[PDB]
């Protein structure tokens, strides 16, 4: 019941399709598909190797270049999960496996039907105690109210996101109460914003760099308080912050093939904890 605390790990393999086809915010540098299965592959070998995580490899699908980037499909919280309708109309039917393997972990499953509302899982952060969603090109208030309905049980609150970003594009959670947040102009201003409309005020570690104020947190039962982290190679000075937790275990993971395409570490894992 611990923040973080998780059993099982949803993930999906990448097609070679990704390289040429998969949505990208910017133009930039050709995608290296073989070594972006390489650096995925370390991915899942931290997650299911290295943490012990129950992990589902959902196969690749080469009509759905996005199918690796499995959080926008799906949103859990304790043991129900809410299956998105993804703003990209052509990530929509990664939706189809994801409910596979969610039924079959025996979730209580919630699809998002409205076909007026939109929701990437990459503009949800959830902090343990709320949601905070992000109106974007991706998601709208529709998506917003069909996630505050299916977790009664927590308040939601939008904060608006510019350009092609998501939410977690510059944050996601550190631990219990704490929010890794970047330090652009974009990212504090959201950050204003959940603080203002949240009950509590956060903690937060601030990193230089946006992309690297995505992480990923574990709560792994007798081993410890797990950050994965973009590497000293990508993100040095942003590597620097995370090395000051004396009392996490760091792992550092590379996205940067992935990045290409918008993708960072919590965008390549469904997190679930079974009891
Ligand atoms: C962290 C997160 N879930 N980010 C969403 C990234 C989506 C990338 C993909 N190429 C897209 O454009 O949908």
């Amino acid at each position: 019941a611990a923040f973080g605390r998780a059993t099982h790990a949803v993930v999906r393999a990448l097609p070679e399709s990704l390289g040429q086809h998969a949505l990208r915010s910017a133009k930039g540098e050709e995608v290296d598909v073989a070594r972006a299965e390489r650096q995925h592959q370390l991915y899942v070998g931290v997650l299911g190797s290295k943490l012990g995580l129950q992990v589902v490899e959902l196969p690749a699908d080469e009509s759905l270049p996005d199918c690796v980037f499995v959080e926008d499909v799906a949103v859990v919280c304790e043991e129900t999960a809410l299956i998105t309708r993804p703003g990209a109309p052509s990530r929509r039917k990664e939706v189809d496996m994801m409910k596979e393997a969610l039924e079959k972990l025996q979730l209580n499953i919630v699809e998002m039907k409205d076909e007026n509302a939109t929701l990437d899982g990459g503009d949800v952060l959830f902090t343990g105690r709320e949601f905070f969603v992000g109106l974007s090109k991706r998601t709208n208030q529709r998506g917003a109210e069909i996630l505050a309905d299916t977790f009664k049980d927590y308040a939601v609150s939008t904060v608006p996101v510019a350009d092609g970003l998501h939410l977690k594009s510059f944050c996601s959670m550190a631990g219990p109460n704490l929010i890794a947040i970047g330090s652009s102009e974009s990212a504090q201003k959201a950050l204003k914003i959940m603080q203002q409309m949240s009950d509590h005020r956060y903690d937060k570690l601030t990193v230089p760099d946006d992309i690297a104020a995505n992480c990923i947190y574990l709560n792994i039962p007798n081993k410890g308080h797990v950050l994965l982290h973009r590497t000293p190679e990508e993100y040095p000075e942003s590597a620097k912050v995370y090395e000051k937790l004396k009392d996490h275990m760091l792992i550092p993971v590379s996205m940067s093939e992935l990045e290409k395409v918008d993708g960072l570490l919590t965008c390549c894992s469904v997190l679930i904890n079974k009891k």
